[PDB]
């Protein structure tokens, strides 16, 4: 006499464009239209005085090779100046930035020229100067975060204002003052190219370029943080170095969300945001960066920065795995702590649905992929099917995947036992091929079961076929943190995937699993071996009971 337990459904966020995350964000630095006359023909009775930001130019990105910076080929094969720069590009100390997860800052060519001409050949586009991205890009958003109070990064920022003929603004140079190009951290007078340390005549330098300094405290799930603008540097001069920004921002998965503070009044760019957003890159959260969009609209910026290492305990945050049902292995996918969605090519996929396990399909092009998601009870993981489809209907990349938000471990129960009841997919291949599907008849279908033992730190698991007497999967585990490992098996007699060939045995099969939501009232776990021959593909995922 089991029951799901009774659970506060999972609060939903419904967030702005703006603070959505993504893997990288980019924008272009604004230009003004010097043309005389509009695309009918007509003089404009004023030219262009502006050229603006908006939340429309501001670019989710999501290449997976971050050594394909953003643009570059496409400014390389329309470039006349063949000066084409970027902020990684290693030519001078400001461009040196040893990161290993994360690019960001700038690419541009610094002098390319627009001119577009209508029909009558009359000209009503002409731009020119400075053309390029302001831009962050990371890859493998973190699945599991340092521990400790106070974690502190070092990187850089980078930004483009928007234009205004009206723009008076000190410390750009010509290249970009705002009147006809964007004020960047490209054109700001800032040291390039002494490192810090250095001696000029009897001045110090002190920083280089916009340099940035975060403090993490993710045990209280917050971070704060300085943007500084490095003046340039003589012999005949001393280096200024002003704060530009203090930050602050709360965490939520691996990302973060919250405001910059204009440190220095009245300056018509450099103004208050209340939409900062961004994220940790790396396995461990090495890496971090972001992005923010001032409140006038006079500023988009970016920023990255890297801890010193670790050599650092961590606690896993997320799980979320996809096997291949054909080489039975296992990939990591991209997840930002909702393991309700799942992220292709940028794209969201919701995976909820009205019914126990749902089906959905998108052309997220030019593949057509279809995901099979479970279940209706599981608030804080899913599990399910996931290929590309193909025809009416051949199958293609067939797989299995599962994501979950963990359990974090201060939270996971001091004891004792409690039972897990779920369903699960999987596929058994040795000649024929036996598949498991999710289900919801918990007296004969496809049914998971667990004791869970907190006490003893025990999780014991059988896994049944439909119309199923003894289990065709047992697991034994152990529990560390706020997951769990140990071996899938099953009889020494092995089962029937039918009388031409033996039982499909299994032994010592590598199983991880995770404990997720609040207090850990769901489990999940997968499994896959690949043999020459008996090979397998699993996922599952359980529910805590009552009474």
């Amino acid at each position: 006499s089991y029951q799901d337990e009774e659970t506060k459904k999972k609060t939903k966020e419904e967030l702005d464009k703006l603070m959505e995350p993504t893997l990288g964000v980019e924008a272009k630095i604004p230009r003004r239209n010097r043309a005389l006359f509009d695309k009918e023909g007509n003089r404009k009775a004023t030219p262009d005085t502006t050229d603006e930001l908006s939340e429309a130019q501001i670019m989710a990105i999501w290449n997976e090779n971050i050594d394909e910076i953003p643009h570059l080929k496409e400014l390389n094969d329309k470039t006349t100046s063949g000066l084409i720069y970027h902020s990684h590009d290693g030519k001078q100390e400001d461009k040196k930035r040893n990161l290993q997860y994360v690019r960001s800052g700038y690419v541009f060519d610094e002098s390319y020229s627009e001119i577009v001409k209508n029909k009558n050949g009359v000209p009503y586009i002409f731009k020119n100067g400075i053309d390029g991205y302001i831009y962050y890009l990371g890859t493998s958003p973190s699945k599991e975060l340092p521990k400790g109070n106070k974690v502190t990064y070092k990187g850089t920022w980078d930004f483009t204002s928007d234009v205004k003929t009206s723009y008076e603004l000190s410390g750009f140079s010509d290249a970009g003052n705002g009147k006809n190009v964007a004020a960047t951290s490209i054109s700001d007078n800032v040291n390039r190219d002494h490192k810090v340390g250095e001696k000029l005549g009897d001045n110090e330098v002190k920083g280089v370029a916009h340099s940035s300094e975060f403090a993490v405290d993710f045990d209280n799930k917050k971070l704060t943080g300085s943007l500084y603008r490095n003046g340039y540097i003589n012999r005949n001069k001393a280096q200024e170095v002003t704060k530009r920004y203090s930050i602050e921002a709360d965490i939520t998965g691996n990302r973060f969300r919250g405001k910059a503070k204009a440190e220095k009044a009245g300056d018509p760019i450099f103004t208050d945001s209340n939409y900062l957003e961004g994220g940790f890159y790396g396995p461990k959260a090495e890496e971090m960066a972001g992005k923010f969009f001032t409140n006038n609209k006079s500023l988009f910026a970016v920023f990255a920065a890297k801890s010193e290492n670790g050599e650092t305990t961590t606690e896993r945050i997320i799980d979320a795995t996809k096997i291949d049902l054909t080489q039975f292995n296992a990939k990591e996918l991209n997840n930002f702590g909702d393991a309700s969605v799942l992220i292709i090519d940028g794209q969201k996929i919701d995976l909820a649905g009205v019914n126990f396990k749902n089906s959905k399909t998108v052309e997220i092009n030019g593949k057509t992929m279809v995901a099979v998601a479970c279940c209706s009870n599981l608030e804080y993981m899913k599990f399910g099917q996931l290929w590309q489809k193909e025809g009416k209907q051949q199958v293609k990349d067939n797989s299995l995947f599962l994501q979950g938000e963990r359990t974090a471990t201060d939270k996971m129960p001091a004891g004792g036992n409690y039972k897990y009841v779920g369903t699960w997919d999987a596929l058994v291949s040795k000649g024929t091929n036996w598949i498991a599907e999710a289900d919801n008849n918990r007296e004969s279908g496809y049914r998971t079961e667990f004791d869970v033992n907190f006490s003893d730190k025990k999780v014991n698991g059988k896994l049944f076929d439909k119309g199923g007497v003894n289990p065709v999967f047992t697991v034994d585990a152990t529990i560390n943190g706020n997951g769990f490992i140990g071996s899938a098996k099953t009889s020494d007699s092995g089962f029937a995937l039918d009388s031409q060939h033996g039982n499909a045995v299994f032994s010592d099969i590598k199983v991880n699993g995770g404990f997720y939501g609040p207090t850990a009232g769901e489990l999940g776990g997968q499994f896959h071996h690949k043999s020459d021959n008996g090979s397998v593909g699993a996922v599952f995922g359980a529910k805590r009971q009552i009474e």
